[PDB]
Order: structure tokens, then sequence, then C-alpha cells
């Protein structure tokens, strides 16, 4: 039962990598899992709702790194503090880029992915401006813009500009430079007066 | 000639502020600018080469407006400079939210959007460069990130977070508050050490 159906989602990610949802088949996606078109619909509706499926798994993952992060105390100076956070999104999401660029693609077509990832992204922005927050608290930041709006326009930014990295869009920051780059405008803009 | 086509565009961006590109016809567009479908053919291919169309018109727009900005010695103090710069997008691109969010949407789609989106990001990004290293010539801001790194995640950010406002996304920053918070962004990370 799980079996199956594991073996239709590695399939599914492994395809993604080669070419985009649209020039995949449940044929495709049945042959590589070693099942019948039919076996295949008792464990999944569409294909769609196998990419549904990948990403649920993949922000999840990305979510209970970052949770294991919040838990401990660790946090060296201010910079690395952030610069672990941001890691977590770039070492997750950049483990699975196929999985990630169906998944940005099917957000204008998919209100369930919209939703998924909009579900995902408040968490994300909520815990940013609560450790802005902290740090206002302590005397460490200055309070300048309101938190919750800083800590959204930041996070926005990493989305798009890591997705681009990880796509190779053009233009983009290059991917060994992304995190850098990101690190150092989330510190200045919090931090700064 | 020019007014039928005239026509054919305002019907097009008219009705793409009620529904989105897949849910309006060429019949729909016909229509609305009082000529037969065979006539629309004549002046269009497709509904999708209209909506490139008005993108284009937009996009250039926006361009136009900043090569005025740009030709003009006028310069305050740094902040006032950079945000009468971003309010070019803000007021372009938000005086024409319908076009702008159907022209992300096709971008996944189309090669043709995802073309003429890439060539003016890449002309907006370099001219940012360009005056973050002017800044940086004259004393005024610090050797830090490389200029071109960093210009192209702040103008990636001000795509994704504009374009959220706009589209009344969650997460998003409120549009009353988008270009304070973009420029707080942008002034603490090309001016802080």
């Amino acid at each position: 039962g799980d079996d199956r159906e594991l073996a239709i989602l590695a399939t599914a990610e492994n395809l993604l990598e080669d070419r985009p949802l649209a020039d995949i088949s449940v044929d495709d996606l049945a042959k590589g899992a070693g099942i019948s078109r039919p076996t295949f619909y008792f464990y999944f509706p569409s294909k769609e709702a196998v990419l549904l499926t990948l990403l649920d798994r993949v922000v999840n993952q990305a979510d209970m790194a970052l949770q294991t992060l919040a838990e401990n105390p660790a946090d060296t100076d201010r910079e690395n503090m952030w610069r672990t956070g941001i890691n977590v999104f770039f070492e997750t999401f950049g483990s699975h880029k196929a999985v990630t660029r169906a998944g940005q693609a099917a957000r204008a077509t998919s209100v369930e992915v919209a939703e998924l990832w909009s579900t995902f992204m408040q968490k994300w922005i909520a815990y940013t401006a609560a450790v802005i927050d902290a740090e206002r608290d302590r005397g460490a930041a200055p309070r300048t813009l309101p938190a919750h709006e800083l800590a959204t326009a930041l996070n926005l930014m990493n989305e798009r500009t890591l997705f681009a990295s990880f796509a190779g869009e053009q233009p983009s920051v290059p991917e060994a430079r992304v995190l850098d780059t990101l690190v150092h405008i989330w510190v200045t803009s919090i931090y700064g007066e």
C-alpha cells in the first residue's frame, strides 16, 4: 500500500527533473512505479494530485527543520543566527529543485498549491517577525519599520531570489552567492537605522 | 487599421479585470471591439498575442518613465532618489493591475512573455547596479556585496512584493505600505556596513 504510493511519488520527482508536468502522462507514472493505470487511480485522482503530495512533503521537511533550529537556544552573533535559518530553505528546496519549479508554475492554475504555499509562508513570516520583535525588545535592533511588514518583504525576496537561482533564470543571483546576498540584506535592514 | 487594433487591446484589458485569459474567448474580444472573428485574426494570431502586446506597452511605459528620471540631474537626499525611482514601477504597474497579473501567470506557459520580462529586468538591474557603483565611487556607499548581485536581489524583491500587494495575495504588504517598506530595505542594504 505505502510501497506503491512511495513508488509513484519517487517516479514523479524523477520525471519532473527531465520535463514539466504537462508533458508527463499518467501512463508514464504508472509504468515507472511498476503498476497499472487503474491501480494508479486508486492512490491518486490525477497527476496534479501527485505533485501536490510531493510539495507537501518538501514544505513540511523545511518547516520541521526550522522548528528544530528554533527549539534550541543556539545563536552565536546575530548574523550567523539569520544565516543558519535562511540555510534551511536554501538546502531543503535546493535539494528538491524539480518539485520546487513545478510547484511555483502550478500556483497560477491550482488553488490547492497556492493555499499550501500561503499557509507555510504565513508561518515563516510570523516567526521572522517574532524574532525581529525579540531583538528590538533586548535593545539590539532599532524600531524602524513595522516588524511584520519588514518580515513579509524579506521572505518574499527569499522566495523569488532562491527560486530564480535554482531555476537558472536570467536574471538571477548565482547559487553559490545567494546565501551571502540574502543574509547581507536581512542583517542591514533589520539592524540598520 | 490602428483604430481597430486599439479597440481589441482596450477590450482585452477591460475583460482581464473581471476574469483570467483562459476564460476569455476570441469571440469575446471581437465582440467588444465591434469586429468579426476573422477580422480579429487579421490583427492578432491569438488571444495570447493580444496579452503580449498589452504587456509590451506597459513595460515600455515604465521604462520610458525611468529614462526620463535618469536623464535629469534631480536627486535630493539619497533616500528620496531611490524612492522616486521605485515609485515609477509602483505607479505604472499599479495603474495596470489586470495586465500585470495576467503577465505573471503567462510567464510559466509563454516563452515570449518570459523573454520580454527578462529583457527589461536585465536593463533595470544594470541601471540599479550602475547607480550603486557611482555612490561607492563618491564615498557615499560602502564596498560590501558585489553591486550587480545586490541589485538583482533588490529588484527581484520589488517584483515579487509589488505584484503580491497588487494581487491582494496572502501573504503581502498592504499597497499603502509597500513603497516605504521597499525603500527602507534598499537604503539600509545599499548604505549600511
